[PDB]
């Protein structure tokens, strides 16, 4: 009753956007270690029951493309939807591999009216990016685009690592907002700066079980 | 399914906290704004629900920019050494970033600031709460640890203040707090409120807090 049926053939969809080489016309380098968050992601949310799909080096375009072709798609089996992206960010805005795409043009294809099919479901952002209110949305943020976000070249970023490791253990038996917090406590913890950020506008706990 | 963690806020102190609520219904009229009628509603509603769980609540009412910024600093400089956590709610006019004052306009940001870890020594480590129905996105936040903002409306939308009923969110807030204020977990509150506003415009929460928040036990 409190809780998003989870009831459904698929869980959902998730969409994997991993920039890693931004055309230097941007000003952006390498993100060598969001290889590493990837595949860790990949393998965390494969394991949660997601259709997870990994698109490399992005533009604005494919990245828009992506995000308005799965809109499009039925979500009617589907339990919810999921998107991570993994790049380069400022205020409110993701990076493509040539330039700039604003995140909610991201997530606007989802609203309530242009998805009928994830109506009434969670659609999932986390968002790793150093430098759209509609109900059932939830964003997680390694941290705003403006506060630098810690990583690791061959270890990856400690948002990402918390977020796996967490979703690893018990992503099975707490509820989205459990396990995010926790990802919030463990990135802060690392630092004794950089503190995730969550975004909820979900009406429903959220589990990825039963 | 909840229990028994590390995992949760310590709740252990001589008191709960204080809770101040700026309750801003008329304005000044060079600024344009309306008479918020219903806000008194709420605000009577949210200063018996939080007497209720514990807090030691304050209510300003009509208050000034430099009221809110002076109210909310001093708030900061004293010594919550004694209590679990802090709790704000303003109840007034808003728009992207702003809220109003009677005289005019001031940054929510700068509001909330003045409870950062480094100027608040004595919240540290403690859950700083921030419901915020300002009628009229992780932006008007500080980038410190253990803070949660609910706001009303959509902080880009406009929320319903029922001519004499009182805003929904503030109702749902209080209702649901009322039944649940000493059973659930914030997020478990919040989120039902989300639902029970949404089932009549869409409340958003920013949470910052890295335990699971119990008022009691």
């Amino acid at each position: 009753t409190y809780q998003y049926n989870m009831n459904f053939e698929k869980l959902g969809k998730c969409i994997i956007i991993n920039n890693k080489n931004f055309d230097k016309v941007t000003g952006m380098g390498v993100r060598n270690g969001t290889d590493k968050d990837a595949e860790a992601l990949f393998k965390c949310f494969r394991s949660l029951g997601f259709d997870v799909i990994v698109y490399n080096d992005c533009s604005c375009a494919k990245m828009q493309d992506l995000l308005k072709k799965a809109s499009e798609e039925d979500h009617t089996n589907a339990a919810c939807f999921a998107c991570i992206l993994l790049s380069h960010g400022e205020e409110n805005v993701i990076y493509g591999k040539d330039g700039v795409t604003p995140i909610k043009d991201l997530t606007a294809h989802f609203r309530g009216d242009r998805c009928k099919t994830l109506l009434e479901k969670p659609k999932l952002f986390f968002i790793q990016a150093c430098r759209p209110v509609e109900a059932d949305f939830l964003f997680a943020y390694s941290t705003v685009p403006g506060y630098y976000s810690w990583r690791s070249p061959g270890r990856g970023s400690w948002f990402v690592q918390a977020l796996c490791s967490i979703l690893e253990e018990h992503g099975k038996d707490l509820e989205i907002m459990q396990i995010l917090t926790r990802v919030n406590d463990r990135v802060a913890r690392h630092f004794e700066k950089q503190i995730p950020c969550v975004v909820s506008m979900l009406t429903k706990e959220l589990y990825f079980s039963q």
